[PDB]
């Protein structure tokens, strides 16, 4: 059987299959092409989904959603704490893990984040075996680009314990990248920015993406930030309007709060495509009908704030990109709330004008992608930064990955000591910021330097790819002309895909720690006459 690409979402879930040249996203049972993550335990039975989410209001310390909030956390984790509060069900510590405690069929039972996720995974896996009428075991499934390797590791986990072998565990904004076909452009390296306001979280990635090869070069966003807070701006207006109007506060009636919610958030929906939306609610609270409206632009003044705050999480990726906004190639818009037209023009505005690749339906482009990287894994540039070791260890990159080839890049180069007689040449390959975590290709000598202060002597280094791929370095004394050479080959089977990968994602992994140490750097033109890391 074919398989399935699951999103995996804080509030809700998409599972598509990629079948005759096309993704479906599948239908569950009523009918809906997206799933709340939610788990109600009661006397009776254990609902999942839809059915957990309609009846929460009645059972709200038994209804479990946000499990992947907590899922590879540590209860003793500051976000774990915060999130605590403002949760009906009860979060335990077991031995330095968090719970979800409940009660189910009158006796109190425990279960962790992963055990939570994977009874949404069994949801998922149960809409798509009805689908296609076969059981479903392979399945791709997403993560924030931001989770570590402890909580890509227990989204896995839940994947088993639901009975799906996980082929592998993907970043959301690279799935919704994929959803739109830039990985095929097969050309020049692309900045591609994601754009994902929706399920609670707001989420901004850069990617660049080239031959194939997706490297995530920074995130930020707003981990509480989502169409709830939105629809909240509207509920307190229209608390306020009743109160002026009818000299009543109706925040006391836990009901009328809920249905004047609900025609809050069906009016959002309706500003997004007209310019008014219409509120009638019969008997809201004392016996008084609420018949009013409000305008697009009543609701984006009330959001105001928080619509161009959207823009700061931008400007802070495109600064950790080390990038201009106009070095973006490609905008992509993901989650439900990017269908409200204020955000929209926003960033279109943000970025002079430039269209948004927004085609696919915001709620299910992840697991759209998600789908498509399923149905591969079931069936001329650099590919790794090159540079050589500078003083103290430190990866000086000559050419970066991504480059063109043939290309010709030059640097100079010093002496780190007095009366340096000679400097060695190691050439590395890899994108950690330290010559230990990379790959070593080869070393040469420049010897015969004629003694001098450090920093005097000057050593140019070249890095040349022909058209064949075979890289020559070459370093020349400027005072003397005196040079020495390697070639490095570059043989076809040399670096895989995955090993390439593999490269990619260690850089990502330690993106903290060598940044840092970027930072912390002093001089990157000093060469030592010895290789830093077989010193004692
Ligand atoms: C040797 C090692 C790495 C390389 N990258 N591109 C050409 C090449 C040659
Ligand atoms: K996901
Ligand atoms: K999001």
């Amino acid at each position: 059987g074919p398989a399935v690409g699951i999103d995996l979402g804080t509030t809700y879930s998409c599972v598509g299959v990629f079948q005759h040249g096309k993704v479906e996203i599948i239908a569950n049972d009523q009918g809906n092409r997206t799933t709340p993550s939610y788990v109600a335990f009661t006397d009776t039975e254990r609902l999942i989904g839809d059915a957990a989410k309609n009846q929460v209001a009645m059972n709200p310390t038994n209804t479990v959603f946000d499990a992947k909030r907590l899922i590879g956390r540590r209860f003793d984790d500051a976000v774990v704490q915060s999130d605590m509060k403002h949760w009906p069900f009860m979060v335990v510590n077991d031995a330095g893990r968090p719970k979800v405690q409940v009660e189910y069929k009158g006796e109190t039972k425990s279960f962790y984040p992963e055990e939570v996720s994977s009874m949404v995974l069994t949801k998922m896996k149960e809409i798509a075996e009805a689908y296609l009428g076969k059981t479903v075991t392979n399945a791709v499934v997403t993560v924030p680009a931001y989770f570590n390797d402890s909580q890509r590791q227990a989204t896995k986990d839940a994947g088993t314990i639901a009975g799906l072998n996980v082929l592998r565990i993907i970043n959301e904004p690279t799935a919704a990248a994929i959803a739109y076909g830039l990985d095929k452009k097969v050309g020049a390296e692309r900045n591609v920015l994601i754009f994902d306001l929706g399920g609670g979280t707001f989420d901004v990635s850069i990617l660049t993406i080239a031959a194939g090869i997706f490297e995530v070069k920074s995130t930020a966003g707003d981990t509480h930030l989502g169409g709830e807070d939105f629809d909240n701006r509207m509920v307190n207006h229209f608390i306020a309007e009743f109160k002026r109007k009818h000299k009543k506060d109706i925040s006391e009636n836990k009901r009328a709060v809920r249905r004047l919610r609900t025609a809050c958030e069906r009016a959002k929906r309706t500003l997004s495509s007209s310019t008014q939306a219409s509120i009638e609610i019969d008997s809201l609270y004392e016996g008084i009908d609420f018949y009013t409206s409000i305008t697009r632009a009543r609701f984006e003044e009330l959001n105001a704030d928080l619509f161009r705050g959207t823009l700061d999480p931008v400007e802070k990726a495109l600064r950790d990109a080390k990038l201009d906004k106009s070095q973006i190639h490609d905008i992509v818009l993901v989650g439900g709330s990017t269908r409200i037209p204020k955000i929209q023009k926003l960033l279109q505005d943000f970025f002079n004008g430039k269209e948004l690749n927004k085609s696919i339906n915001p709620d299910e482009a992840v697991a759209y992608g998600a789908a498509v990287q399923a149905a591969i894994l079931s069936g001329d540039v650099t590919p790794l930064s090159l540079g050589i070791e500078t003083a103290g260890g430190v990866m000086t990159v000559l050419i970066k990955r991504n480059t063109t080839i043939p290309t010709k890049q030059t640097q100079t180069f010093t002496t780190y000591s007095d009366n340096q007689p000679g400097v060695l040449i190691q050439v590395y390959e890899g994108e950690r910021a330290m010559t230990k975590d990379n790959n070593l290709l080869g070393k040469f000598e420049l010897t015969g330097i004629p003694p001098a202060p450090r920093g005097v002597p000057q050593i140019e280094v070249t890095f040349d790819i022909d058209a064949n791929g075979i890289l020559n370095v070459s370093a020349v004394d400027k005072s003397t002309g005196k040079e020495n050479k390697i070639t490095i080959t570059n043989d076809k089977g040399r670096l895989s895909k995955e090993d390439i990968e593999r490269m990619v994602q260690e850089a990502e992994k330690y993106k903290a720690e060598d940044e840092k140490q970027r930072d912390k750097v002093s001089s990157k033109n000093s060469l030592e006459s010895y290789a830093f890391n077989m010193k004692a």
